[PDB]
């Protein structure tokens, strides 16, 4: 309950999306500040998910309401406020 943050999660990506694209893609919805993509140790390869951080907390809501169930690189992505 009560999250109050700006870090969002992207679900439904491909091998074409990255922090670079997320930066440009999510910048209109809100000027991103940080983007982190975790990996494994045995495979060191994600699946297709990342974290988007915005400079403005309210800006994230836009990415949330804009990227949630949207289309990116021909892929359906889902966004939500981290916690």
């Amino acid at each position: 309950g009560s999250t109050t943050k700006r870090v969002l999660y992207v679900g439904g990506l491909a091998e074409e999306v990255d922090d670079k694209v997320l930066h440009a893609a999510f910048i209109p919805f809100g000027d991103i500040t940080d983007i982190q993509i975790p990996l494994d140790y045995e495979t060191e390869k994600h699946r297709g998910f990342a974290f988007v951080e915005f400079e403005l907390a309210e800006d994230a809501a836009a990415a949330i309401d804009n990227m949630n169930e949207s289309e990116l690189f021909g892929r359906t992505i889902r966004v939500n406020l981290a916690k």
